[PDB]
């Protein structure tokens, strides 16, 4: 009886809901509306062929926003790469920890929301779509140029930005990891260590990142790309300090706000990076099966007592299995007494008790 | 019946103290020294090689860091910034030990180019710094806007706690420079195998004079993994550790508890990686296991309860409505 579920789900209607699939609700018998309920709901932020990570590193933006205690997400859908020869296994690396981020401090926060981030710059310098390929192409971080009177990429570069109104933010901080070119009329021989930092002003505490690789963009020696640390930062006002290449900071932040008592995220697939990034204590990952996210609107109609590693008790009392890492309302496996001393209700001459 | 008991207990035999009844001693689950702490034995040479390991780990101590005897680093100097100090240890400490079993210290060695050796800098009347390390200057300098840098190698552990520390002021070389004449203070980590840094710069203006008070030492506590790393200083006298906290065995999740002049371990101690608890009879709750440790303290038995457990870990009850089995049963009878 009351054996763990294994699915997303919530302890009331204190719930919200992230998702990749199409969220909006596409008759005198009305068993032909295949709308589930939810659909339009004001507890889902849902984008057919976008995702949080692609709207923090892309063109194509979806303004995700939402609020809620128990927070989910729906993680679906060759793979991108800033280079013609660059390596798509550094952006398999930069999703998991993104979204090992996303998720550890969503478990702390009720609201997610972005912002865009503005930055002030000296120079005359503009910013340049570096890092693309024929579907996507990346804007945050945003790169500047060099100004057109150094005569290579060994230079010192700088700008602020502010970070404001929010409790922490998530940014990324990113290099070219290998031997970065600055053109291809260059030597061979003559390449660049990209190296990035971000600094606050007031507290003096300095985030920084230097490459570390020797692949390149060529035929011969393949595997330059960007390699990005998500860095969850207070507000304040910040330095991107570049020691060489191209300055970069961010031109996106995930914002966070209204902190909550630890409540782990919930995560559904239909890469395992997401499966990765999902992690005790801060995360639990379900390997649900009939998966559309259309069921799972029908699976978020009604709540369950108990959230645990091993799912989702619907009972709150009893349970053959003890759940672990329990939230809400979670049952025992204890057998119960058969008697106690409450239960007679007449002494017996001749029998004890 | 079963309400939460406001002590620190276990759920079975592994588990472990550190701090400062008769019973407990003969265990083998205790590491305490009286007149010291795990942040004295991190910073001074007052050091007791405190080493244990367990499932659920307890701490009793932090009192023998206080601010009544007070520490800083110079005669001017300000305790409060070795108070948030503290804080950000244990902080730090704490975190980790619910996801590691063992906890000891290690020494760090560095390679330094240079003939130039430590200095006692940070000290007071009754306490010598000696984590982190700081190596003067060069004979050849004759000021202190230098770069200096030094490698050092951690080992032997699956995560390292170090101190990154700068002196957070206007720091002075000299009494005989001029009272204009000052530096600001940076220090740096770095990760040669991974490529990331740490940085740290002074932002403060305060001193070392009765005019002008309150220039102490301010660390951050980073918990590294093992590799080859580059202290680099960019200004005034290179620091980088000579102690480390030995985090070993990863475990599932398990909160650690936290008992008791100060409050800093209290904030130290956040849900979902600590559980504090207040005023033994509190150190009563090691002669015997329980079923359940959850934030409102320890149930003592696995099946009913009037509260429900939060943050429950180990066979917690249930506040279901639930009476006995027995037909015969009428008032709490199911
Ligand atoms: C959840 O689990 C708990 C813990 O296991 C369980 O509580 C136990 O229930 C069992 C079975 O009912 C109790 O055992 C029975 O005790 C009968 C005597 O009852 C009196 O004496 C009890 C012993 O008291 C001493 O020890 C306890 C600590 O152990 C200590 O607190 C006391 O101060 C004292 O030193 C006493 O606990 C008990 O008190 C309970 O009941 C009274 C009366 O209703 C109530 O007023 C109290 O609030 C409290 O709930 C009472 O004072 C004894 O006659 C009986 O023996 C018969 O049955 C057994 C088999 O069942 C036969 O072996 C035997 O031959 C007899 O036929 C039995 O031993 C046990 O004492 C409880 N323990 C505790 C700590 O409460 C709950 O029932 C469980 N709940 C659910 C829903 O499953
Ligand atoms: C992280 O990356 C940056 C960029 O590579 C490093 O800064 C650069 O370090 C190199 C090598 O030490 C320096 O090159 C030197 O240039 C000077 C001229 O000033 C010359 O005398 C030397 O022979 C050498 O060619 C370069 O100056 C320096 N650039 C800047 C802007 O500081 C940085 O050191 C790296 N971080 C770490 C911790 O290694
Ligand atoms: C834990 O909670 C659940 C749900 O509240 C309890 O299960 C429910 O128990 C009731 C009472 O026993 C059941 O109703 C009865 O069912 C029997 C047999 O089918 C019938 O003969 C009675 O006339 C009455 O309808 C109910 O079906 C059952 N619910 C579910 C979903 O299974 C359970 O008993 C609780 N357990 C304990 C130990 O408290
Ligand atoms: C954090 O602290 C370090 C150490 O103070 C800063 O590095 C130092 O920055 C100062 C101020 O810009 C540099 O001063 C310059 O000195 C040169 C000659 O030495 C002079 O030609 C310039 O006009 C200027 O006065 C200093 O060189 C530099 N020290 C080193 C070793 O690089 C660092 O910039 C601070 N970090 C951040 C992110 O602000
Ligand atoms: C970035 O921020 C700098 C402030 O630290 C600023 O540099 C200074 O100019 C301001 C403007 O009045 C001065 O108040 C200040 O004295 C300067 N810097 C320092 C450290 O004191 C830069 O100008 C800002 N960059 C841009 C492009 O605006
Ligand atoms: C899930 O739980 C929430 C919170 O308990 C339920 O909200 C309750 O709604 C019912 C009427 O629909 C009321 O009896 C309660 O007073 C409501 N709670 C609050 C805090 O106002 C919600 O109904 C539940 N969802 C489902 C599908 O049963
Ligand atoms: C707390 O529980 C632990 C583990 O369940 C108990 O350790 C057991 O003790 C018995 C009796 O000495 C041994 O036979 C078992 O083999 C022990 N198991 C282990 C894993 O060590 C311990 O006795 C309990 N403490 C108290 C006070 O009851
Ligand atoms: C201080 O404690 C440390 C840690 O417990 C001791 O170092 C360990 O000693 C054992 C052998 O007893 C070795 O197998 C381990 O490799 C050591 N640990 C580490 C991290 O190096 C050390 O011996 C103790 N020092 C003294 C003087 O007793
Ligand atoms: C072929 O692609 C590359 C190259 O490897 O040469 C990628 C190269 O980008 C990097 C990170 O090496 C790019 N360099 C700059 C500074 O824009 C560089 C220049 O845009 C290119 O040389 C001029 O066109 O283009
Ligand atoms: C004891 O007071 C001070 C001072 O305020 O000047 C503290 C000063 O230390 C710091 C961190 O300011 C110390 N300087 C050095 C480089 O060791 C400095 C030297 O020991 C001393 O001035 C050398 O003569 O002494
Ligand atoms: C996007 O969302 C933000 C944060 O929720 C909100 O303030 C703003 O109205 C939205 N922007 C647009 C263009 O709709
Ligand atoms: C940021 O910019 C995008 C597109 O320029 C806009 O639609 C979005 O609402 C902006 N965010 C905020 C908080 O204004
Ligand atoms: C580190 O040094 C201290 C003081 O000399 C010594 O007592 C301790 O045993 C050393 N630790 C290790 C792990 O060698
Ligand atoms: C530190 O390590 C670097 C790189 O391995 C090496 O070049 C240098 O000689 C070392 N410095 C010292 C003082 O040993
Ligand atoms: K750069
Ligand atoms: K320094």
């Amino acid at each position: 009886f009351n054996e763990p579920l294994n699915i997303v789900s919530h302890l009331n209607d204190d719930w919200f809901l992230f998702g990749d699939a199409r969220s909006d609700c596409t008759p005198k018998l009305d068993w032909l509306d295949l709308d589930p309920k939810l659909c339009n709901s004001g507890r889902i932020s849902a984008k057919s062929g976008n995702s949080l990570f692609r709207s923090f590193h892309f063109i194509d933006f979806y303004n995700y926003s939402g609020e809620g205690d128990q927070v989910i997400f729906y993680e679906g859908v060759h793979g991108f790469k800033c280079l013609a020869y660059g390596d798509n296994k550094r952006w398999m690396g930069n999703k998991a920890r993104f979204y090992a981020r996303v998720y550890e401090k969503m478990a702390q926060y009720r609201s997610l929301s972005f912002v865009n981030v503005s930055y002030a710059y000296g120079g005359n310098a503009k910013p340049t779509s570096i890092c693309k390929d024929k579907t996507l192409t990346l804007n945050n971080p945003t790169f500047i140029s060099k100004e057109s009177n150094y005569v290579d990429y060994y230079y010192e570069s700088e700008a602020n930005f502010t970070l404001q109104g929010c409790d922490e933010f998530i940014v990324p901080l990113c290099v070219f990891n290998g031997h970065s070119k600055g053109s291809s009329s260059d030597p061979a021989n003559k390449y660049y260590t990209d190296s990035q930092s971000y600094y606050n002003m007031d507290t003096g505490v300095l985030y920084g990142f230097n490459s570390t690789l020797d692949v390149g963009n060529t035929v011969q020696n393949p595997g330059l790309d960007l390699t990005c640390r998500y860095l969850a930062l207070t507000p304040g006002n910040y330095k991107a300090v570049s020691l060489e290449y191209l300055l970069s900071l961010p031109s996106k932040a995930i914002c966070l706000r209204k902190p909550k008592s630890f409540m782990p995220v919930q995560v559904v697939d239909s890469d395992n990076m997401t499966a990765v990034a999902c992690q005790l204590p801060y995360c639990f990952f379900r390997n649900t099966s009939a998966f559309h996210f259309r069921q799972l609107l029908s699976g978020l109609l009604y709540n369950v007592s108990c959230i645990a590693q091993q799912g989702a008790f619907v009972y709150n009392n009893v349970s053959s299995s003890w759940p672990a890492y329990g939230y809400g309302h979670c049952p025992t496996a204890a057998n119960i007494g058969y008697m106690a001393p409450v239960c007679i209700y007449d002494s017996d001459p001749l029998v004890p008790r």
